[PDB]
């Protein structure tokens, strides 16, 4: 999927730890799906850049909502957290795409951002509690 859902539910649970992460690391995307990005049993560096188009309605800034798990709906996944991309035009009708790129470190760190094309602006999240 490439589009953007964005549930209000950030997390609240929290965690800490090294070695290998349970759970692979995704986005949530329109319609409740859960979109995978990095593979689980991370144990060294690894990087991925989506980039995703959609039409959204009266939008001053987009969302993204990230999880954790195996399954194809956001919903029956781990909620690790979300991070608000601001500054996109108010009702950006025309608007290209915005690219979201998990980074993940050696010790499994999950590194989230998000960067609008034409604004050029972007915004960024450290989950350090992906894996064990």
């Amino acid at each position: 999927p490439g589009l953007f859902g964005g549930f209000g539910s950030g997390g609240s649970g929290g965690s800490g730890g090294s070695g290998v992460t349970p759970l692979s690391l995704g986005v949530e995307t329109k319609g409740g799906v859960m979109t995978v990005l990095i593979p689980r049993n991370t144990t060294i560096p690894t990087r991925k850049c989506e980039i995703f188009t959609t039409a959204e309605h009266n939008q001053t800034a987009v969302e993204i909502h990230v999880l954790q798990g195996e399954r194809p709906m956001a919903q029956d996944n781990k909620s690790l957290g979300r991070f608000r991309l601001e500054g996109i035009p108010p009702m950006p009708a025309g608007v290209p795409q915005i690219e979201v790129c998990f980074d993940i470190d050696a010790n499994g760190i999950l590194h989230v951002t998000a960067k609008e094309r034409s604004t050029g602006r972007e915004a960024s999240i450290t989950i350090q509690n992906t894996t064990t």
